[PDB]
């Protein structure tokens, strides 16, 4: 229902990390309409190079446990502090998307592009969810790339994911962090 | 103008650059532009991207050079094919180049220094959008050509996200069809 200028958005925009992350989540119907919405991105080919995995509910905590076992078998023992991390791995917000990248050899479309669009998307869910009223933040630790886990939660060889997106309500204010300069990044030819 | 933005998630399209219009954003406009697309996820804050602003004139050198590239490689192209070419970059007022500058660093995976680069074009669109422009994400021949990115100056270590041709636009994109969340979002847990 809330409104917000597009132009004063996006001059304000700014991720919410995952501990000041509060309940509530959204309704699966709320969440429907994030993702209804944030497969509306440019995608060369019209291939829909990605997938989505919503967590929420009692699973989160069954899976922080699956990647707190992995852990340790990894590293025997050590802090029980970061232990803790991996315990709330996934419970930190309420709900947690992950978005798994899909990209394979295609006969006119390069992964590239599949994999760029794949950026993007994950952009367009951090866009529908502060949209639908919510905070969101863009993670991928080790449980992205770590083979034990990944197994664990159903994405094969042949993909990729591409964050884990942490999303909830939150009590805390925004605070900024440093830009890029356009004298660093942007360069300028013909006039 | 001045849209906000959950209606504007729901009705987001691209048009061509083909159907793109004078005028484009002047300098002061497109700066702005790129202010606001910066900002984007970023792990290890290292902006691992660069934008490079074709305008005016430059724009039909750098076609009349794709042409030449374009008869270098094939030396009997009909008159139309070649029209095309020393058209690549004079189809919008502004086209601009983003260009993935990720290398592998100490800390940040280089996957995830390319999902950075992907968020970075939609941002783009998003910034042109917002500021009354509409955008094509296009990359065409020209993006992976070795010989054509020597002429635009970009490194062996680096690779175009995308050319992203902005313009004005008279009537609206006509809407086309999205993924259905039953082909691509799974649900795990309930509540
Ligand atoms: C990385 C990337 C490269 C693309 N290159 C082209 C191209 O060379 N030619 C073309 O007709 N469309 C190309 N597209 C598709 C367009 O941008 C098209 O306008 C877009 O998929 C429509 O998305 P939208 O309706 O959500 O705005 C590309 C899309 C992405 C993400
Ligand atoms: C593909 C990708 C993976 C990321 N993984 C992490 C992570 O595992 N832990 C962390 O503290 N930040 C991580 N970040 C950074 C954040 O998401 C952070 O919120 C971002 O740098 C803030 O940008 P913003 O203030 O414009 O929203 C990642 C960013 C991207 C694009």
């Amino acid at each position: 229902t809330s409104d917000i200028k597009l132009l004063d958005y996006l001059r304000v925009r700014r991720s919410t990390p995952a501990l000041q992350l509060s309940e509530p989540g959204p309704s699966k119907g709320e969440i429907e309409e994030i993702l209804r919405l944030a497969v509306r991105v440019p995608d060369h080919g019209k291939l829909a190079p990605w997938r989505f995995v919503v967590y929420r509910g009692e699973e989160r905590v069954r899976l922080s446990e699956a990647a707190l076992r992995i852990a340790l078998e990894k590293n025997p023992d050590l802090d029980l502090q970061q232990q803790e991390a991996e315990r709330t791995r996934f419970t930190r917000a309420p709900v947690v998307i992950a978005v798994i990248s899909t990209a394979k050899p295609h006969f006119k479309i390069p992964e590239w592009e599949q994999v760029m669009s794949a950026g993007a998307v994950c952009l367009n869910v951090i866009f529908a969810a502060n949209a639908s009223g919510f905070a969101a933040n863009w993670l991928t630790e080790w449980l992205a790339f770590d083979p034990a886990f990944l197994a664990e939660i159903g994405v094969s060889a042949e993909e990729k994911v591409a964050g884990y997106i942490h999303i909830g309500s939150t009590t805390f204010p925004p605070v900024e962090r440093p830009r890029p300069e356009l004298a660093d990044v942007v360069t300028w030819v013909g006039d």
